[PDB]
């Protein structure tokens, strides 16, 4: 009724099962005709979170007892190195487990076979030199700014009609970013409005919060205040306890003390000419009445992540206790206002003196699938930063993968004894990628594999898998390219996570009913 | 239609389970290091009989519901006109069923994969033409007549402690048989009465019948008479009983006439010199008295199979009515006599002018184990005969199989569409065979599998698995060669037998009659 | 009723089963080709733990009803004295139980046999120096410093791919360590930055903290201050009374008092020229503003363990209240600076006058698998300190083990009576160790045993088992060696464990449910 009970060879199967379950969900995602899945959970989860990107969803949740979470964690380091485009690295590791059925048939030492991963070490190198043509991306780049790799990341995604334009916008963002800054202070949010452009570029920062129903609608020549400590006051670290006293006047004094906090906030707020107050946490009610009459707009529970970027942008400030206003606070001033984007209320910070950090605001159809824009968008910013830095790329659509696969078949026969079995199993691992790209396309996977191998074997590097075509075609015309870095790291990365899987095999549970 | 309804999965599976059960028992059976197996059962049993030959035991027993019995039955047709040597035909068909679990992962159309079988046949011939297949067997051949393939057949067999000598004798029989065409006239009977040699070779045919206690014991310059019709005269095919005559004048017509059948037989017999009479059926008492006085030895209800084999040997005749003597009859005239070999009196036919066929005539230490030799004898008979008809042979010890395996791996890369997928799986399967030959040796499979592969790759078709060596060596020095027919039929048969169950539509009842 | 009550012959068997189950898991953890295992448990466990070291996992959990937990507990006392090496003591004790089946056959008195153990001490003595040690270990040394025993300690460990290189590094650490006082002046930390080398050796102590963003980055002619008390001032644990404030006006008197703490710290600080301040606990903010203007770099919440190490290194200091500066404090004069390491911020202390203590920094990819490296360093530091001081070692790879067995077999036969039966069995047990080392290698154990014996018999102490080779070779070229302490202690410790199980007829427990 529950049984379980796994030993030695069946123990191995638990490693096997984890790989097959993950592969089916992720396979649909890779390629232009991608698929969207929604996940719901309760208990510290609100509802219906859907992620197209395989890396974000696996990383967030550790659903069950079988081991697989450690493999998932590793993908993020890859993400940091370069990461994305389409999520293909996890699938490659999963298929490597299928050969292990063969290993029981081999019936000698499975660890000797482990030499195959070491063998894979220069297999990676073989693909590091012979693959694609397309290098540098000089600087700023007129035409070559995009209409390339960001588009390929998008090609897998289904929003690529209007969206390819959005992608084009993202490289403009990286050009300003470019410098000794590295990769910081860029935030982009979607909006429920409908426009052909579906996106806008903001010179400053965008936030979605309001002081309350009352307060002036707009502020000019605004001063910005950011406070680490909340407006709420009464419970310090040690209470001073709960006490009685004994007079008909003393209980009144504590209420009076509250007024003093109110007094400091208004009198010095006015000297500064403060137009907006932003605090990352809860805000005490008393000051709120004060802000409305004064003509000062404040934000309750503003997110910290938005605040830190904003600080670099406005010159920053020293966020301490109420002494915080005046000189210790740097306030840039152009326009802070709630702007009618089209459908909803937003607050715009703009005209930043620094210029180092800028914000992009997206507009879309609406309903969690517009979150798709965040999904594509997250991928867009990161890909570009290394495309310029790496100074080289390889052909996409699996063109790179089939070529290496043809080369590795030769290698297995060449290695003596034990090694040839191990090396050849690694070699067909490359074969599934063409199959995965074709499968989500809906075209028949079996036919696709055979036709593909003949074109790569012939000697044309440009030729690859064309999903729209339903056969093979010229990758370069499409503009699909993969970062050279994604290929170097993935080959090194797949082996180490997969290797962990063979070395485990034993999971222990005790007894019946 | 009969019943037993199945379609996709949990249909495919029943065939899958039947194949796995057969493979483990037959596995230890193959080559030099084979083993004898004993089974315990009730019914017309009550004892354990050891059958080394897989085909003999399978025909005898039909233990359970799943259907593998029909697959089993087929091996016998092969056995009668080629068959044996080592049991691999059943194992080769069984191993391809395993890929089906891999196939569910492929998840499309089993039949699309099936296109591989036509190619497997086209490729198999391509592979058959792509192998060295030895170069020797000059014709007759002074030493490599045997000590090669028959020895391997006997090797699995228990009797090989002294029987390997018996195997050597069998090739002598085939060389004389060789000539334009037919297999016929090979039959052997074992005799109780041990000798170190364990066999005596008769130049003619061995039979076990006698005319009666009376008659000349030995006949010289013998003429042989064969009759389709028996010597019994009175009844056409209606008994009419012995009866009583319905008049004094009608008794005379039948009984006097009976004397005439006697008289016709005597006058024709004396002129010919007829020393022996062989008739396929019942024989009348009246002639029997005459044969003793005449000096002619006759055989009652002689078996037809012995007679037909005998006809090539004696030149044959047209077996009509009693007119049959003289020119219409052709009888060889060297030596016919009844010889007591040592127990179970036998009759020896000797002196075949044609030379085309002989009876061998085995004998031994007198054990039921001795009758085991009768079973292993059969294996020697058809593998060798094919060798004379084909004028072709292949290198043994898996030399042919490893070479073919290396050649086939590159072939899959060469092909497109249907061809690429089906062909590589086929190529991979050849790899397991080297492993089984090495494993039964007792040496470690791992060291053996590619050390072997390197040798074949170089181009030495002679080099192969040397079981006695424990590693790899020169097969040609060993002299082991396999006939061309055993290799073409096994490969063609394996693919289709496998194919029929997957495609399967019914295969319903166990019912004969 | 049911139950599981055991007496005499039956009671012995439960002890027997526990020993066999443990040996199979531990056998794979011996020599260069050892395997890592991971265990998952629930009820009072966090996440899966992988323990290469047999001792750590066995101590942590008592999984089931059979008795073996107590046998396990003893190995830890050994670990303190010398410990680790490679786990093998448990294996040797377990195999001694197999001879017990033989013992029933002996059928006299099981404790009579205990005499053989006394002989075992004599036999152990015979092989404690007769073949003749290792040579050199002069102190400091060149080539023989590593690629020896540390490699062997790590041999059992999977991490030994990149890791064996780490092991090589450790002897360099012991060379500085050797001197007037054991282990306690060495600090090791792992990093989140990946590199193939995976480690660096620092001339001084390594820390990972910064004052904040301000203050000078680099200091010269540096002076170091360490405090056992925080810079925090106010409450103490008796407030100086419970006092209320009418409004935040009179508490200002208290604020002025705070400034006194500020000035005392600066006055003492400037005269010294104070380059860097390190405090083990929380730090008060007022001081911090002061340090930046002065040009002094301070460290907040630096760990105490690091500080103790630093004191021996810098001549030390007496840590007390703010009278701490000047003469009670001693500071090293070379170089303190913050140097970027990988993806983390680190501060390097260097140029220590003492020279006695140094620090090694490890990096690695970024996974809890990586945290494996710290598990290994601790076993690395202890073994080496012992290896130089004991000035005696024996050849590894089982070289010593076969050799002792050859000498002991003769001893049994030479002795005339009762003593000989007991003594011979002990000699037999040594045979399994060569077999166990070979079995985890994936090579045939039987072939390995005889080939091994022939090389040892010759008289070459340098010869031994090479798993990578698959046969026998020169251990010395590899450099693998075992420390002297493990061999003397194993021989006497093993005898005590075997003796207790044989002697106990009656346990009396229960508990299954």
């Amino acid at each position: 009724a529950g049984a379980d009970e796994e030993r030695a060879e069946t123990a191995r199967l638990s490693s096997f099962i984890g790989a097959i379950a993950i592969g089916d969900l992720v396979k649909s995602t890779l390629g232009p005709k991608g698929m969207d899945k929604i996940l719901l959970s309760s208990g510290r989860d609100a509802s219906l979170m859907v992620t197209n990107d395989g890396a974000t969803i696996l990383k967030n949740i550790g659903v069950d007892n079988p081991a697989a979470k450690v493999l998932v964690d590793m993908s993020r380091v890859q993400d940091d190195e370069v990461g994305d485009g389409t999520t293909s690295v996890t699938v490659l590791a999963a298929e490597l487990l299928r050969e292990a059925e063969s290993l029981i048939a081999k019936k000698i030492h499975p660890q000797t076979i482990i030499a195959g991963w070491r063998e894979a070490t220069k297999a990676a190198r073989q693909a590091l030199l012979n693959s694609a043509v397309d290098h540098g991306s000089d600087e700023v780049k007129f035409r070559q700014d995009l209409m390339n790799i960001a588009g390929t990341t998008l090609s897998s995604k289904l929003l690529t009609h209007h969206k390819d334009h959005f992608t084009k916008l993202a490289v403009e963002a990286v050009l300003r970013l470019k410098g000794s800054g590295n990769l910081e202070a860029i935030h982009v949010i979607k909006k429920l409005g409908g426009s052909l452009a579906d996106s806008y570029l903001d010179e400053g920062f965008l936030l979605d919060k309001k002081i309350g129903v009352n307060q002036p609608k707009r502020i000019e020549n605004a001063k910005i205040l950011i406070a680490n400590t909340g407006m709420d006051t009464d419970k310090i670290k040690i209470f001073g306890s709960r006490v009685r006293v004994d007079s008909t006047a003393k209980v009144a004094e504590i209420e009076h003390a509250e007024k003093e906090k109110m007094k400091e906030k208004v009198e010095r707020i006015l000297k500064h000419g403060i137009n907006c107050f932003i605090n990352r946490q809860l805000i005490y009610n008393y000051p709120e009445q004060l802000f409305g009459a004064a003509g000062v707009m404040a934000i309750e529970h503003a997110d910290f992540v938005g605040v830190e970027r904003l600080a670099l942008v406005t010159g920053g400030e020293i966020a301490s206790t109420f002494d915080h206003p005046e000189l210790v606070k740097l306030g840039s001033c152009k326009l802070i206002e709630e702007v009618m984007i089209g459908e909803d209320k937003l607050i715009h910070f703009s005209g930043v003196a620094l210029g180092e950090a800028c914000t992009i605001v997206l507009r879309g159809a609406t309903q969690q699938i517009l979150d798709e824009a965040e999904r594509s968008l997250h991928d867009a910013l990161c890909v570009l930063a290394q495309t310029v830095k790496d100074s080289r790329t390889v052909y996409g659509g699996g063109c790179s993968e089939m070529l290496m696969a043809h080369a590795v078949t030769q290698l297995a026969s060449r290695t003596p004894g034990k090694e040839a079995v191990a090396m050849e199993s690694y070699a067909k691992a490359l074969r599934m990628l063409p199959t995965i790209i074709a499968d989500n396309a809906g075209y028949d996977s079996a036919d696709l594999v055979a036709q593909l191998r003949a074109a790569h074997s012939e000697g044309k590097t440009t030729a690859g898998l064309d999903m729209k075509e339903g056969t093979i075609g010229d990758m370069s015309v499409l503009g699909i390219t993969e970062s050279f870095q994604v290929k170097r790291q993935v080959l090194l990365s797949a082996a180490e996570a997969a290797e962990v899987i063979l070395r485990v095999d034993n999971i222990i549970k005790a007894a019946p009913r």
